[PDB]
């Protein structure tokens, strides 16, 4: 088409990322803005508020973010990288919406000669005046930096030698690297700061008078400090797994000291929080302290409150955590209500008001890889009734979750609610299928299906939380293919060990037996054998299923090989499935096998593609149901299908006969099969005409068969299968087709106009649009690196010109090639 017409239809943009960012390294939180901050090893900074409020930034040096400090009240933040550099970020409103940008940077450097092991920043303390940064270092010296306009203030430095001179003789036995471990401001006096050193010396320092007001020397090595809200109590934690309480009123002794998980030797308690409540029952949250021999491998955060104590246990390393408190600066009590934990593989939020401390559902930042993703499947425009029933069944399985509204709700989302409901289904290694709301900026878990059901298999107070599982139990359960009929609520899922399940949406629970049917694909091949995966043992007798997608029939391929293709026709109530050996058709109404076809006689018979079509196979006048299969060797099989009417659906059996066998002479694997109607419009989905008679295919004009191989596109006329058009992609451009999907491209110049075209993902990671029906290449975009074999394998298209691919094991990148779609965040955040 003309280039002016291309610009109304096609335009490539990567718009948003969905999921849990790879390898987090720092956590920050602003209690005034109610906004979460996450830094990564790659130098990324990511901010989150209410759903729709999110920002991303990148440090120019791609070094790990180690600390994030959102300035009190202000719309600013200071990050620290592992190269010891500090950076000042801000949220300025440009164009009525907020945006994140880096203002300045600063590397604290000592006089030439001083080792870097001395100027290494340990603690960053933003002063309540919002004008000064106090910087503790491994040498024991506290430096002061002005804000904004980064400038060190050498006259305000608090050195270790200046502190030790104000102290008695027995408190002066310093180490070479005093190592500032704590650096805090008095909660009720901006003139006093606490400095804590590794060897156990803690001082309270009068900034204006340059003198020590208070000090103690703990018996154990110091790890961290917490200053009670009123400033009259200090809690320290130590390298032997103990913590002490200290009064603040000179040179005192501990009020209390204990190793919470003794008497065994314990690992350090590395962070501790002491939080008051109006009810007079304080919270004690601390990280670590595990018995070294039996639990040293554990990633724990313990919570003590009102005689109750739980050691929350996470399956990945704790990167950082925070506790949301009802209190603002003025409040007398802290009153915690949520514990937010950033682990290396997931975010976890705990409700601290509700007894039992239940988890909070995530609206975003979901660990898509809590079981490894093995396939995906996108469905656009969901019927509202089906959508509500999915969401309903999701709530029923999430009853153990807290009812607390999402607390990290800062900012204001400026984007209207999505007009269209999109679903992204993910298949996983453990046999689960998750239903994600892919409509807008936030990818939210709506419902989870577990297919493992149909097959056969206190001190410290550990409680396992989170969802990430690092262990691979049974790879046979892995979901390979997914087909959801958004009209009938039927669902077909296919697995790694030849298992094919057809399921149906149900509002209520059910107790039923899953009917098992074997599909032997080597029936006409004696002497064969199967090396490897034994079939999954199915549950005999009835099984109880919660509300959701409930399986009623299991088709077990023999041999139980990886199911390599799947198609479901919800109107004819048939399911087709392929393996490396052959393919077969199954009547899931009668729960009987219609036919089975082996493909190993002229891998090569490897069935890549399956496609139902009501089109012309023999005569130009009558159009019958049909199934099409494409193989790795360029072969296309077509089967005429006799489907009884509604009344006779259970009385007479469905009949099939091989009507066509087309061979592509270039002999490349068939990746896509499609039929266009008389107006060259692709045939509609099953039950789409039943729900919309305007989509009834044109039977007046001649139908055309589109076959896409890895090397070529080809259009034949039906029923003769006479060649009409072709595009030799690999010959022309040197690229190979990885996958291809039909996509409707609407015009941005005409409100209600659009054309169907082919979205094509190549083995070079490119994304091409090939026109229909003429097979002319329209646009080619760079998207995924050609070396990114996992990202290319994970890429999935939408029906209307969007797409998703995995940039990491745990998050998608959303791209759009259509001018009608641009799902990006737009939000406002102010103080
Ligand atoms: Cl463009």
């Amino acid at each position: 088409m003309r280039e002016r017409l291309k610009r109304d239809l096609f335009q490539f943009n990567k718009t948003v990322e969905h999921g849990f960012p790879h390898q987090p390294s720092a956590l920050g939180y602003s209690p005034s803005l109610r906004i979460l901050a996450i830094g990564t090893r790659s130098g990324a900074i990511k901010l989150y508020g209410a759903p729709g409020v999110e920002f991303m930034g990148l440090h120019q040096e791609n070094n790990a973010v180690t600390q994030i400090h959102l300035l009190p009240g202000q719309c600013q933040l200071v990050t620290l990288l592992d190269d010891n550099s500090l950076h000042l970020w801000s949220l300025k409103v440009k164009g009525g919406a907020s945006e994140l940008q880096e203002d300045e940077s600063f590397t604290l450097r000592g006089p030439p000669g001083a080792a870097p092991s001395a100027t290494q920043i340990t603690v960053v303390l933003p002063h309540s005046s919002c004008e000064l940064l106090y910087l503790g270092t491994e040498s024991g010296n506290v430096f002061v930096v002005q804000l904004p306009a980064f400038r060190a203030l050498e006259d305000r430095t608090i050195s270790s030698d200046a502190v030790l001179q104000r102290l008695p003789e027995e408190a002066r036995h310093r180490r070479v690297f005093e190592m500032v471990e704590a650096l805090q401001e008095h909660p009720r006096d901006p003139n006093q700061i606490l400095i804590g050193y590794s060897r156990g010396l803690v001082v309270i320092w009068d900034l204006q008078g340059s003198r020590v007001l208070y000090h103690f020397l703990s018996s154990q090595q110091l790890e961290n400090i917490w200053w009670q809200r009123d400033g009259r109590l200090l809690v320290s934690c130590h390298s032997d797994g103990s913590y002490c309480q200290w009064p603040v009123s000179q040179q005192p002794e501990p009020l209390r000291s204990l190793v919470p998980y003794g008497p065994f030797p314990c690992k350090a308690i590395t962070r501790i929080l002491w939080l008051t409540t109006r009810q007079g029952l304080p919270f004690t949250i601390f990280q670590g302290g595990m018995p070294r021999a039996s639990y040293g491998d554990r990633h724990c955060i313990s919570v003590i409150h009102d005689g109750q104590q739980t050691a929350f246990d996470f399956t990945s390393r704790v990167i950082g955590f925070t506790v949301l408190t009802e209190a603002d600066p003025a409040a007398t009590f802290d009153d915690p209500y949520a514990l937010v934990v950033l682990a290396e593989e997931e975010l976890v939020v705990i409700d601290l008001q509700t007894a039992g401390w239940p988890p909070v559902q995530l609206p975003y930042l979901a660990s898509l890889h809590c079981s490894a993703i093995t396939c995906s499947h996108h469905v656009s425009n969901i019927p509202l009734k089906l959508w509500e029933r999915i969401i309903a069944a999701g709530s029923r399985q999430n009853a153990h979750f807290s009812t607390m509204e999402w607390p990290i709700d800062g900012g204001t989302s400026l984007t209207p609610a999505p007009p269209q409901r999109d679903l992204l289904l993910t298949g996983h290694e453990d046999g689960t299928v998750r239903f994600w709301d892919a409509s807008g900026v936030c990818l939210r878990l709506l419902y989870k299906l577990s297919t493992v059901r149909v097959f056969l298999t206190e001190w410290p107070p550990l409680r396992k939380v989170g969802s990430f599982d690092p262990y691979s139990d049974d790879p046979r359960l892995g979901i390979q293919k997914i087909f959801l009929c958004k009209y009938s609520g039927y669902l077909a899922v296919a697995g790694t060990a030849g298992q094919v399940l057809v399921l149906e949406l149900n509002d209520e629970a059910a107790e039923q037996a899953v009917e098992q049917v074997e599909a032997d694909l080597l029936q006409d091949q004696e002497g064969y054998r199967w090396k490897g995966h034994e079939r999954l043992a199915a549950r005999s007798g009835p099984v109880r299923f919660e509300p959701g997608f409930q399986p009623f029939v299991l088709v077990q391929c023999q041999p139980p090989a990886v199911v390599t293709s799947l198609a479901l026709h919800s109107e004819w109530r048939l399911v087709a499935f392929g393996t490396s050996h052959g393919f077969g058709l199954f009547d899931h109404q009668q729960r009987r096998q219609v036919f089975v076809k082996c493909t190993l006689h002229p891998f090569t018979g490897f069935v890549r593609t399956l496609y139902f079509a009501d089109t012309y196979l023999k005569d130009s006048s009558r159009h019958c149901p049909s199934l099409w299969a494409g193989t790795n060797g360029g072969t296309i099989y077509a089967f005429s299908l006799r489907v009884p009417p509604a009344e006779r659906r259970m009385d007479e059996p469905v009949r099939a006969e091989q009507a066509k066998e087309i061979q592509l002479m270039h002999r490349a694997p068939v990746v896509g099969i499609l039929v266009l109607d008389g107006h060259s419009v692709p045939l509609p989905e099953p039950l789409e005409v039943a729900h919309d008679l305007s989509k009834s295919p044109d039977m007046q004009g001649s139908h055309q068969l589109l076959v896409v191989s890895e090397e070529q596109f080809k259009v034949f006329t039906l029923p003769k299968v006479s060649a009409k058009l072709k595009l030799k992609l690999t010959a022309l451009e040197g690229s190979r087709v990885r996958r291809v999907s039909v996509a409707h491209f609407g015009s941005r110049r005409a409100e209600d106009y659009g054309e169907h075209h082919l979205a094509v993902l190549t083995n070079l990671g490119d994304i091409q649009v090939v026109s229909l029906p003429l097979l002319k290449p329209q646009v080619r975009y760079s998207c995924i690196r050609r070396e990114d074999v996992s990202g290319i394998a994970s890429c999935v298209f939408t029906k209307y010109g969007q797409g998703f691919y995995l940039i990491s094991p745990s998050e998608f990148e959303r791209f759009s090639l259509s001018t009608k779609w641009l799902v990006e965040p737009r939000c406002l955040v102010d103080s």
